[PDB]
């Protein structure tokens, strides 16, 4: 509950201020890919426009994250779009792609 925890409030911290991103878990906070995208643009605002997203497009928002995190950060697509997007989303699935996030813009 700890590692969780910390990486919980990690992504809180990190994403201190984005409209529309509100993380309270890892589940439903993030299925509709802003949640990503913000932690994205924390490290690299220069791969978003995140003020063009919409927390409507869920599709689209984490295609966007989970393309660019691998096409620029070489960090693997674990996810798939469409089943992110759903209601109640795999907790665990999220995590351990969530972690692949806090390593990279940690370490480096």
């Amino acid at each position: 509950k700890s590692a969780k925890d910390a990486l919980l409030l990690w992504c809180q911290m990190k994403t201190a201020g984005y409209p529309n991103v509100n993380i309270h878990n890892f589940t439903t906070s993030w299925r509709d890919g802003m949640a990503f995208n913000a932690l994205i643009h924390k490290h690299r605002p220069d791969l978003i426009d995140f003020d063009k997203l919409k927390k409507s497009n869920a599709h689209y928002n984490l295609q966007n994250a989970f393309n660019l995190a691998e096409q620029h950060l070489g960090l693997t697509k674990l996810l798939d779009p469409e089943d992110i997007s759903v209601d109640h989303p795999d907790e665990k699935s999220i995590i351990t792609y969530v972690v692949t996030y806090y390593h990279y813009f940690s370490k480096m």
